[PDB]
């Protein structure tokens, strides 16, 4: 209930079919803007912020109770019981998207479908596994954002839109750079140390994963991953474009596998 005012909840368009939208890191739901006309003339569709959003007060990021994914899960699982929601799918990007996987373990009940974004299970390289970031350099990573987060933010958000869209990376930018620099080395540094490739057999939703042709943060072979160990019924979809942040650089392409991803759940 204080979660729908702190958390910014809104409710639009209409329909049995109940969408979440959740963004990623850097972002908020306005993220979500070109993509949502296309799902509201058919779709209830519910947008949040996530508490480390900028557009959320900052004074509201409990540290201490943040270190883990499973409060932002607690976070999401809330606002969904207090506006008496029984059955949703729900598209998550990067951050979210593991929200989304831990969120339909701990309430299958809830989660009919789930459509990822910009997703892994695991960001850091390991053992026959590739993330796509070794330690030393998300260490350098780190640094730089605590030495001067704008230059840091400055620096990351054309590599993140990936194609040469300008709108895009001036949009990501100025989310980025409405986020405290505190919350946002705190929200990285949790996000680097989740590991969920041994919850991914416990997903029991239809799944389904977006693949575009380059992310700075997924390698290619991260969606055949998840296609392989995620519990449900998963697959993979293409985008002929690249980019981790489609809903901005290409939202017409993507809103098309969000019309037939959410048209039966």
């Amino acid at each position: 209930a204080k979660l729908l005012q702190i958390l910014n909840v809104r409710v639009v368009g209409s329909g049995e079919r109940v969408v979440v939208l959740s963004h990623g890191f850097g972002t908020d739901q306005s993220a979500w803007s070109r993509v949502l006309p296309y799902l509201t003339r058919d779709h209830r569709v519910v947008l949040y912020d996530l508490v480390c959003a900028g557009s959320v007060n900052p004074d509201h990021f409990d540290f201490r109770r943040y270190d883990n994914l499973d409060a932002y899960v607690d976070d999401l699982l809330a606002i969904l019981d207090a506006l008496r929601i029984p059955r949703c799918a729900f598209v998550g990007h990067s951050v979210s998207a593991m929200i989304g996987i831990l969120a339909s373990i701990r309430r299958p009940d809830l989660f009919a479908k789930l459509v990822l974004i910009g997703a892994s299970p695991r960001f850091l390289n390991d053992s026959d596994y590739h993330g796509g970031f070794e330690l030393e350099e998300i260490q350098q990573v780190f640094d730089a954002m605590g030495a001067n987060y704008s230059a840091w933010a400055t620096g990351y958000a054309p590599l993140a839109v990936g194609a040469d869209v300008p709108a895009a990376v001036q949009e990501f930018s100025r989310t980025l750079f409405n986020m405290r620099p505190d919350i946002s080395l705190h929200v990285c540094q949790t996000v680097f140390k989740t590991d969920l490739r041994g919850v991914l057999g416990m997903v029991r939703a239809p799944c389904v994963v977006v693949q575009t042709t380059r992310d700075v943060s997924v390698p290619a072979s991260v969606a055949a991953y998840l296609k392989a160990h995620l519990g449900g019924r998963t697959t993979v979809e293409f985008l002929q474009t690249e980019g981790h942040l489609p809903h901005l650089s290409a939202p017409s392409l993507l809103a098309q596998v969000l019309r037939r991803a959410l048209a039966r759940y």
